[PDB]
């Protein structure tokens, strides 16, 4: 009990990189199913439990892990909008997450996305493998050519700033209600409002986090005020995007194309290989069959680096719980 952890949503890497860093003698109960209330009981005696983004740390499920022996959560992750934390608090459960991963991988995934929809080499990829060397339809742009708007020059925006006007020579426009010094720094230039985002940009990522004004950013309203053509890279929270006002637009043509890591109702999904099973939900359904979308599965975060450093640091997050050393940093709630 004492030195066990039950690590929800397991996967392969998850194990790989867990065992090779786990220095001190944990015991680790690797669970494949997800942490929702059919599951919790397998942390019986378990004295932490670990999650990730798409885990149930609910009022009902908290309450059963303290009432079986776990007192503290780990997130392996620096997102817990699905943990209740009042319920946490008031039984004195300490959440511990991993606040800084490489964002650079982040911003460096979206750089990629973007690549991707121009030079569209996964489609050049696709026909090769069939025998077909027609190159007709993968006309690209000078990347210089293209206006960049970035809307969150927070701590992956400002990469991407850097890469592009640094590396590009690009103009880059930023839209934040802070203004980050190092992107003023290199001569880009903040907009008061959004509508300016969209008179100026032809191809806009997103950088900010989902709360009630961020919510449905792109959405019809938005979407007819952008330029023709544009491009919309969203590596941040699914719901930054009304995903079927986003698919009028690319119908209509108002769109030129749609890259996102993310997806409003991507918990049902994500992770798991459902082949063999029709996705129930329409527009999931339809922007992955749209040949100007690119779709993944919330692995922005997925390099060595990151992952790396988010394993160890929940493995230390463990051993500073014992030795009663949280770090401040990583302390989310506030229990008793
Ligand atoms: N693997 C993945 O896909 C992955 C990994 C890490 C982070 N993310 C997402 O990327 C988003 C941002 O990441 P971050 O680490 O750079 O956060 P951050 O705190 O460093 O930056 C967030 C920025 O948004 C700015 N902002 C501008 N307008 C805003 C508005 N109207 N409402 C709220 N904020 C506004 C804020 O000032 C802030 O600087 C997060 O929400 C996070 O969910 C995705």
């Amino acid at each position: 009990a004492d030195m066990k952890i039950t690590l929800f949503s397991s996967k392969p890497y998850w194990v790989k990189w867990f065992n090779e860093l786990n220095k001190f003698s944990y015991e680790i109960n690797y669970v494949t199913s997800a942490c929702d209330i059919k599951s919790v009981n397998e942390a019986k005696g378990s004295e932490a439990v670990c999650c990730f983004v798409n885990d149930d740390l609910s009022k009902e499920v908290i309450e059963t892990l303290h009432s079986n022996g776990t007192k503290v959560i780990l997130m392996r992750c620096a997102g817990f909008n699905k943990v209740d934390l009042d319920t946490a608090n008031k039984l004195g459960i300490p959440v511990l997450r991993v606040p800084a991963y490489s964002p650079n991988a982040v911003s460096e995934y979206a750089l990629s996305l973007i690549m991707a929809l121009n030079r569209k080499t996964h489609k050049a990829h696709d026909r090769v493998r069939d025998a077909n060397f027609e190159i007709n339809g993968m006309e690209g742009f000078n990347m210089v050519s293209k206006v960049y708007g970035i809307v969150g020059t927070g701590n992956i925006g400002e990469q991407l700033c850097r890469v592009l006007k640094l590396g590009f020579g690009a103009k880059v426009i930023a839209y934040d209600i802070i203004e980050n010094k190092a992107v003023t720094d290199i001569g880009i230039e903040y907009v008061k409002t959004l509508d300016e985002i969209w008179k100026q940009c032809d191809v806009i990522s997103l950088h900010t986090p989902l709360n009630s004004q961020t919510k449905y950013m792109v959405n019809s309203e938005s979407i007819e005020k952008m330029r023709d053509g544009v491009m919309i890279i969203n590596v941040s929270r699914g719901a930054l995007v009304n995903a079927s006002d986003a698919i009028v637009g690319l119908k209509s043509g108002k769109i030129s194309s749609l890259g996102m890591d993310v997806y409003e109702n991507e918990t049902d999904y994500f992770y798991q290989d459902h082949n063999g099973s029709i996705i129930k939900d329409d527009n999931l359904s339809l922007l992955i069959s749209y040949p100007n979308v690119m779709i993944t599965s919330h692995q922005a975060w997925y390099t060595k680096e990151a992952i790396s450093c988010i394993c160890g640091t929940s493995l230390q997050n463990f051993v500073d719980f014992r030795s009663n050393q949280i770090k401040k940093s990583n302390l989310v709630n506030n229990p008793i």
